[PDB]
Order: structure tokens, then sequence, then C-alpha cells
């Protein structure tokens, strides 16, 4: 919590932070998981 973020750090690294949550959404995609509004196994649905 004390750690502060220089510019070349998170201050301009947030873009790869977004690219990486996109990395998790893609890895779900090639895991083969399917779309929906609510996350449930039987529904085969994913808000994210």
């Amino acid at each position: 919590s004390q750690i502060v973020l220089p510019p070349h750090l998170e201050r301009i690294r947030e873009k790869l932070a977004e690219n990486i949550h996109e990395l998790w959404v893609m890895n779900k995609i090639e895991l083969g998981w399917q779309y929906g509004p609510v996350r449930d196994d039987n529904k085969r649905q994913h808000p994210c």
C-alpha cells in the first residue's frame, strides 16, 4: 500500500493492465467457455 508508481511504471503501465484482463478473457475463450449475462456452469454463460 505504501508503494507509489513512477510514470514508466503503472502510470503508463495501466494500458498493459487492461491488455492483461483482456488476456484472461481470451484464455477463457480458448478454454472454450461461452457467453452470457451471469456466470453459471450449467447456463454456459459469462458476463466477463
